[PDB]
């Protein structure tokens, strides 16, 4: 039978699979499922929203944004989360309110070796701009923007996470701010709430 | 509305930027199910996608674009409509008979080339990758095992995988070591020169 281990609970082992906050004898596709049952109870996945989860293990990151299904009930990290026909597909890792994470193969990922480098999560605010390490208003943005435009790139240092209701982003700096690099997910979505 | 292709020299920094062209304005040609080239509609294809990109001046944009197929041969430059006769685009990019719509799309990466470098690979079906390198499964997780000793330095290079169901982009240091990868869940194709 299948195994899940919870990261939060001292659950990560390097020969497994691993995923945000899971280390497991199976690497599931979540991404099929509409709807999941805890003990008694079912739920539906959310459409079109997801939550961008991670985990931090030995000095590797591991992100990805992850199906969600809305629970009024309070459940706890290492519940099993089962499928329709009653098999075990995952366990319960992370929160928002009242959204749990689904973790498994999701969506978009994003793995990183943590030596030498941090990594910092921000929630972007609808409408607001990005650029390196900072988000603010469009207009604030462009003059930032032409401000660092003239400085030199230099080694990456630092990542930012960036999760919007409508784009997720991740930017890459150097030691002067400079944006290094930018990649764009085209999907919404929450963080997790500690 | 104004569209200038790079192949052509047309890049201009003042201008929106996107893989293959720079314009007056940013189209976000997700929304698009048909195309028109002339005088001739075409269908974009469903849930497959073309991994397009341009360097300009030290600068790389890349991104998973919408497609159409079209039989007839249609050339860089050649303005792209919508229905309604409005110009969205231009011909940029081909592979076979799928053509690239340019524009705000899908997953997208932006890169600063100083210092890197950034190349490009057919992810084989059924292949599995590590750092520089694709090869069957058994095969990659040798590859890791034997590369998980040695210790991280710098990245040096990027590697962009385009496969049937899954495109991912590593980073390597000086020794093939993977930094870090990212996933984009999309099956694609890359550009035929």
């Amino acid at each position: 039978m299948a195994m899940f281990y919870a990261h939060a609970l001292g659950g990560y082992d390097e020969n497994l699979h691993a995923f945000p906050g899971i280390s497991s004898t199976v690497a599931n596709d979540v991404r099929k499922y509409s709807v999941v049952s805890v003990y008694n109870n079912k739920y539906d996945i959310v459409k079109d929203k997801y939550m961008w989860c991670y985990s931090q293990v030995n000095k590797r990151y591991i992100g990805a944004l992850l199906p969600m299904f809305e629970c009024n009930e309070y459940l706890q990290i290492g519940d099993p989360i089962h499928d329709q026909e009653g098999n075990q597909i995952s366990i319960i890792t992370y929160r928002h309110k009242n959204y749990y994470a689904l973790s498994g193969i999701g969506y978009e990922s994003l793995d990183l070796c943590l030596e030498g480098v941090g990594i910092h999560h921000h929630v972007l605010e609808t409408g607001n701009a990005v650029y390196g390490k900072v988000q603010h208003d469009y207009s604030t943005i462009k003059e930032k923007a032409k401000e660092m435009n003239a400085l030199s790139p230099g080694p990456i240092i630092d990542y930012h996470v960036w999760i919007g209701d409508c784009i997720c982003q991740v930017t890459a700096v150097d030691v002067h701010g400079k944006e290094i690099m930018r990649m764009r997910f085209k999907k919404g979505a929450v963080l997790p709430i500690p």
